[PDB]
RNA sequence: AUUGAAAGUUUUUUUUUUUUUUUUUUUUUUUUUUUUUUUUUUUUUUUU
């Protein structure tokens, strides 16, 4: 079931910090998608200036 | 029934003319429409 519990106001002190996670793939396979089907152009080559498309 | 009387104090004449209640006198002098308010929270780019 559902525990209806009073909620806890943001502004009162309780603790506050940071902590740092390292998240690790152990079946070197891993994807989550943008929504994206085209190509990063990784190199980005700008030999344009010879000749322009 | 007088000594004994019968006569309008009347006719006629415009209190009228000249003269702008006028000139000058700014309903203005000052005063910030500002002032506190997070366009914020919830949602796995994803399966037979």
């Amino acid at each position: 079931p559902i525990r209806r519990s009073n909620y806890t106001p943001r502004n009162e002190k309780g603790l506050e910090g940071v902590i740092e996670l390292q998240l690790n793939v152990v079946s070197d396979y891993l994807h989550v998608g943008s929504g994206k089907y085209d190509v990063e152009v990784m190199r980005s080559v700008s030999d344009v200036k010879r000749l322009v498309e």
